[PDB]
């Protein structure tokens, strides 16, 4: 339902808007993680280095709570960037306004975990626009339920990163996630699915041109949407334990609204 | 992988799918749409008459809601054996590590049962006993305590899944894809499983293009349903646990408890 040139044009549009919307790309994150440059992050691996990192790293946003609350504020910034990106997806702002809210409500976390994988390897995650690197072992060692928060994200990212996607692939994949016609409470499924159909055609052609030797990469990427859904559900149940255990811990109102009745 | 090889693989699976499963989607749709009218169970009195006249096996505690629930469990155990026989016809499956064969079936059967159950359902009810009976959605949803809300999610899934309008030749490949899932926990040799799934996916993609040329990106939409299947199977497990801990009248002969574990 779309010619090849139109699908290439749509792929280029989305990549361009992705570069404009997300300040830390996978390409930059990989150049920081693979090193070979003098761009080097400060590495936080224990309590003493955290204390030194806060002195050296210029953070834009008890140790476990401090790290948790900071993650929440980074997630809110991520929602803002994802929302800016979503408005560039052709057709999205023309949808019913309640459906725009619904698509963002259920899509933003799946996108956050997708894009978080770009900042991750098996040993830890880049933080503060790549200025810092916090080890997976240090996060797993946090007290109470906080230790178990990041480990599922690392588990996903190790598998997702084996697909070797780049930002130009990811730009379309993220659009596909937002324009999901199966979100609960949608009023007008038909125009959402028509946009997703074009996005899926564009993703399929993008993966064939950019990864010609990666057989059925399109199918394998769509199957990862299953892993994303699973970790979002785990995440929601994990916060509920914190809400009942940590009663003095505030959650950001934007995050409060997203998780409500999910 | 050439097109003729993919078509050969698609036809092999369709042929085996027909032999392994007692009621095809095509035959089920002919019964459901009214095109030997099945005996209809729509309340307690018709249930009792169905057990007396048709004598439905698996629906033979004296409480009705429990009896119907256990009957779903008993049919699902029968379905597992049909799925196991079908799996053996998938090229490459029996050549896998024997523990990996068991693991793929153990973790795949719930998703496959839900998928194939949809072939037997419409928005008003479900066929039972090889299409000889039809039990209404309202009767199942009206069962007491948690049993009623146990049945309704199955219908909600099936109504959405059936909107894709797959036929048996599509489903035969799709079921094979689910079985050859390389991400099941405890697999020892993932590589040959993903190599077989890659062939099956190529065969499903081509099958869907030739069989539904007007249904844009149906391949993508069907793979997106694997998300729904995983989600409802996880929900299913939690619902069973609540029933296991709450209900005291669910006891069977210990030998039957072992069979239908
Ligand atoms: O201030 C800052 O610039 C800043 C910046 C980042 C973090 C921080 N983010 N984060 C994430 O997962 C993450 C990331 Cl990388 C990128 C995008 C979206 C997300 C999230 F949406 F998924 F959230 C973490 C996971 C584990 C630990 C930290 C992060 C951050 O953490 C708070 C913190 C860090 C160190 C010391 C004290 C507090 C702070
Ligand atoms: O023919 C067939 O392929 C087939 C296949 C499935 C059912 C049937 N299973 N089922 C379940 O809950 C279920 C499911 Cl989805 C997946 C795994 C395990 C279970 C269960 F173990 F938990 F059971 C149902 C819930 C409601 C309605 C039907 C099912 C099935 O039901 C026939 C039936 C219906 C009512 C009374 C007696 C039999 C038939």
């Amino acid at each position: 339902h779309m010619e090849s040139a139109d699908l290439r044009a749509l792929a280029k549009h989305l990549y361009d808007s992705y570069i404009k919307s997300f300040p830390l790309t996978k390409a930059k994150a990989r150049a920081i993680l693979t090193g070979k440059t003098t761009k080097s992050p400060f590495v936080i691996y224990d309590m003493n280095s955290l204390m030194m990192g806060e002195d050296k790293i210029k953070f834009k946003h008890e140790v476990a709570i401090r790290i948790f609350q900071g993650c929440q504020f980074r997630s809110v910034e991520a929602v803002q960037e994802i929302t800016e990106y979503a408005k560039s997806i052709p057709g999205f702002v023309n949808l019913d306004l309640n459906d725009q809210v619904t698509l963002l409500k259920y899509g933003v976390h799946e996108i956050i975990y997708t894009m978080l994988a770009s900042l991750m390897n098996k040993d830890g995650v880049l933080i503060s626009e790549g200025q810092g690197f916090m080890t997976r072992e240090f996060l797993k060692s946090l007290r109470k339920p906080f230790g178990d928060f990041m480990e599922p994200k690392f588990e996903f990212a190790v598998k997702f990163n084996a697909l070797e996607l780049d930002d130009s692939d990811l730009a379309i994949f993220i659009a596909v996630i937002i324009l999901s016609g199966d979100r609960p409470g949608l009023l007008n499924v038909k125009p959402i699915e028509d946009i997703q159909d074009n996005l899926l055609q564009a993703l399929e052609l993008q993966l064939k041109l950019n990864h010609p030797e990666s057989s059925q990469l399109f199918a394998k990427l769509l199957q990862k949407m299953t892993d994303l859904r699973q970790i979002v559900t785990e995440h929601v149940q994990l916060l509920q334990v914190i809400k009942k255990t940590e009663t003095d811990m505030s959650l950001h109102p934007l995050l409060q609204e997203i998780y409500k009745d999910l």
